[PDB]
């Protein structure tokens, strides 16, 4: 499955790798690829083993928005 | 002594800590203080061990550009 997120605050490279260390350390989540010229973080994930809400969360808990 | 270097592109808190461990690192520096507001980075250190060039060299191989 793809989830396609769209998220605030990232401004460069170390952002993007926190964001997609954060996603990759949920069980589940198979990678994750944040744009930072638009925003958008594309997550692959087997969808009986993770939950959006819990992309969410990991983002968020990393001090972004998602919008 | 002191230097104050002008840095561009630094733009967030993982920009911060990233020039102020390189700095930090260089024997003779006693400390360093981004602000991210205003692109300026305060360096103390001793001017008989440190030159600002290893400073500007540090800054520069984390990726920002200094003025
Ligand atoms: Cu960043
Ligand atoms: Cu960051
Ligand atoms: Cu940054
Ligand atoms: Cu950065
Ligand atoms: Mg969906
Ligand atoms: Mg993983
Ligand atoms: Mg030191």
């Amino acid at each position: 499955s793809q989830e396609i997120l769209n998220v605030e605050g990232m401004s460069c490279g170390h952002c993007k790798s926190a964001v997609e260390s954060a996603l990759n350390n949920i069980d589940g989540v198979t990678s994750a690829d944040v744009n930072l010229e638009n925003g958008q973080v594309s997550v692959q994930y087997d969808d009986s083993k993770v939950a959006v809400s819990q992309m969410k969360d990991a983002i968020e808990d990393q001090g972004y928005d998602v919008v």
